[PDB]
């Protein structure tokens, strides 16, 4: 039985001013590099335990011996996300009706459902970047949100936000961004009363009327035209949960609209952003990922089956999420009474942080280049211990939109890859601003048309 | 026989300049013009002119044996950023002729089937725009038919992409050309242009002037370093010969030419386009017939050169529309000699004239007394129109240069639309005018309902 370390404290407000960063999970994974494996984070009224080892995340990933717990964050989330399935608590009847409902939407198979709509955005991204006139430049995080959320609004709700029809951001984009943005904002309060904030929390309220109006009118819409898009709108209206035999009722509904909207845009587009970023930084492995999309890619729109073909360009995808994943911390709780790895007695309701990057970077999982971009590391994706990789979290609380995620990027960086040539014109000094969710910041390309036509 | 004109009211010592202090002058003009009739004196301090609004004094007026092209104080203006272009220089000076002998085959049937391509462009970026909208939305007419003549220039004209349907705000050089514009006409109202009130004005014009400058230069310059060749106006201009002098354009006057160029499309075409939507959806029967030739003539996913030229009904629909509504709706003249017109109105050498063409094409005693109906039928047998009774393009050697190209460009994109689309008045859209150099609908909003035709 050992005492766990703790990072430096300021008085009363023990941990908490280490959160007053723009930066909380970058400051949380230099605190696990000084302290190790697992140290306590104290807060006034909270203690969270910060867990970085494969050797006591693969506990935790244990469900018999610990739930998915809503964090601080997604408490915070849960202003405008309610009972979706991001912020719902397993116990919560909406948590399995909506899991059970929704599942099969989100399966390998189901992707080819979706396979036309998300080549019908990809292909505006090509388009866009092919009308580029010489010495003009790409924002990428900007553009592949613009991707992202453009693809969940037309394979979810048939809705087309209309992304790359604009130059200044979407009324909803700039509501839900500054709804996350608050959300993180709401952890590093001190005193969350301070006048100071008066007007964050009318700006949040005016945020989620925007969202709750756009939401509320789409379900309103559907039902009004009585139309069958087979999208998950339409599972959500007409699906019945097989256990309880229940629908969803309509307020759950528009919780799941903002829960997808928010999670189906944020996380990929981190991703991709991610993933070029990497990509120019090591061009030997964007030379390998640009011959497979070549290669493969011999039709002038990507078939679902020529997209399963891309395994290169699928282990640049998940290089990139072992290095960044967009989502980069899960919450649990203890079921019991139990030791964690033999050393760490834990009391019933205890919380655990799994600091998804500093797990990815375990040298006893990975080896001591854990730093390096190296794709190869997934050629044997078999060859990956138990619980070492885990960018879509765990178990029954796993993303539902995994498959969805991963076959929509791969897609896209496929696309993306066989259409252009890259240039890091400006030598980018990667910045990872943090909104809950992951992304680099004011990263630029040159993007040079190989003139290939769609 | 001799007759005294009649004179609009006056202020004092500004006589009628401030009949011109209003954002619709044109509109002012026509009011006045059906109030004094064919011809009327616009006295402001320093300068006179003679609007006309009657075919029997216009066809006086474009007898180039006696008139040739004025620069009105409207193109003086504009000539501070369009210099000796095509269309504010005048027909006297060398670099007239010389950019007249080189462009001409620009405008070719060979040339014209190479903008085909760059046109159809940006025509299925309007009517992927349009199939993408929400069920709920409603289109912004002016707004998208001025991002597609804009685009379509843009490619044609120096093959550079404003992606202007990638844009709610415009392109940087755009926000200073419409800005140059502005400030060009509104210099026709003031008084004293050398108020200190107007400094503010000035520098930000000489500093618009320098953005548009400094991209068009730069896109000469680069073309000329790469050597490459493409299907654009530019290449035309960079190997082009004048087979009299033998002379090619200078890069200076290749900028004024590209500015012109760009100004025109940015302008004309696109009033021409919202005035002809305008016109259909107000004229149902009217949008049938052409709906029926779009669908029977365009039975390919893409337009060819050849089909747009079998849109023949859709010709006249924009024929009808530039009689009502001509987008460039003056061009001025002066007497080469002392002169009477009309056997009337006794003219020395040098005096000014301007054709008032809204006016002109309500003249009941050509087109009679259905003058205001939309009539597409009308150009059906065009041997019928008399003399110099329809010229929304103006006249003679000065005549529009860019005729073809813009009706070219406006038949695809209004046979698309027709093939495309059904389209809805829906909020009863009364007819509001805005005035820049052209006229265009402001305020223009349709419902489009897809056909389902795949591109
Ligand atoms: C509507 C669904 C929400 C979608 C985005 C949610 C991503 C949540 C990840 C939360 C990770 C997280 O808890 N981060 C905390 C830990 C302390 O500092 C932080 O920032
Ligand atoms: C470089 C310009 C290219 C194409 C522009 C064509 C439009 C030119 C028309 C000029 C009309 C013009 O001179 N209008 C005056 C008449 C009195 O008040 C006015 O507004």
């Amino acid at each position: 039985i050992k005492e766990m370390p703790q990072p430096k404290t300021f008085g009363e407000l023990k941990n908490l001013p280490l959160l007053n960063t723009d930066k909380p999970v970058q400051a949380l994974m230099k605190i696990a590099d000084e302290l190790g494996e697992i140290f306590k984070f104290e807060a006034p009224g909270r203690v969270t335990r910060y867990l970085s080892s494969q050797r006591l995340i693969k506990e935790a990933c244990d469900e018999s011996r610990f739930d998915k717990n809503l964090s601080q964050a997604l408490k915070f989330v849960r202003d405008f996300a309610g009972d979706g399935l991001f912020t719902s608590w397993t116990h919560e009847k909406n948590w399995k009706k909506a899991h059970n409902i929704l599942l099969p939407s989100f399966s390998q198979q189901a992707m080819k459902g979706y396979h036309a709509m998300m080549v019908d955005i990809a292909v505006q991204l090509v388009q866009k970047w092919e009308r580029l006139n010489a010495d003009e430049h790409i924002e990428v995080p900007e553009d592949m949100t613009r991707l992202t959320l453009d693809t969940i609004g037309l394979c979810g709700f048939n809705y087309r936000f209309n992304s790359f029809y604009r130059d200044q951001p979407h009324p909803f984009i700039t509501s839900m961004v500054r709804a996350l943005d608050e959300a993180m904002n709401k952890l590093q309060r001190a005193n969350p009363d301070d006048p100071a904030y008066d007007e964050n929390k009318r700006q949040f309220q005016e945020d989620i009327k925007v969202m709750n109006d756009l939401v509320d009118k789409i379900i309103a819409d559907r039902k009004a035209s009585g139309e069958q898009s087979d999208d998950l709108l339409t599972h959500m209206l007409n699906g019945k949960d097989p256990e309880t035999g229940e629908p969803l009722d309509d307020e759950n509904i528009r919780y799941q609209i903002i829960t997808f909207l928010i999670a189906g845009h944020e996380t990929t587009s981190g991703l991709l952003s991610f993933a070029l970023y990497f990509l120019v930084k090591n061009p030997h492995v964007l030379q390998k990922a640009a011959e497979e999309a070549a290669r493969v890619l011999v039709d002038p729109v990507p078939s679902y089956k020529q997209v399963k073909q891309l395994k290169y360009v699928g282990m640049v995808l998940n290089e990139a999420l072992r290095l960044w994943p967009t989502a980069p911390a899960f919450s649990l709780y203890a079921k019991e009474d139990t030791v964690l790895g033999g050393e760490y007695p834990l009391e019933k309701g205890d919380e655990l942080m799994v600091l998804i990057p500093q797990l990815h970077r375990d040298k006893t999982i990975w080896g001591d280049d854990v730093e390096e971009f190296r794709p190869e590391r997934f050629e044997n994706p078999s060859a990956i211990p138990q619980h070492a990789f885990k960018p879509f979290g765990n178990g029954q609380r796993a993303c539902i939109g995994q498959q969805f995620a991963l076959h929509e990027a791969t897609l896209v960086l496929g696309m993306m890859l066989k259409h252009f040539d890259f240039e890091d014109h400006t030598n980018y000094e990667l910045d990872i601003k943090e909104t809950l969710t992951l992304k680099p910041e004011g990263f630029v390309v040159k993007a040079k048309s190989k003139k290939i036509p769609l």
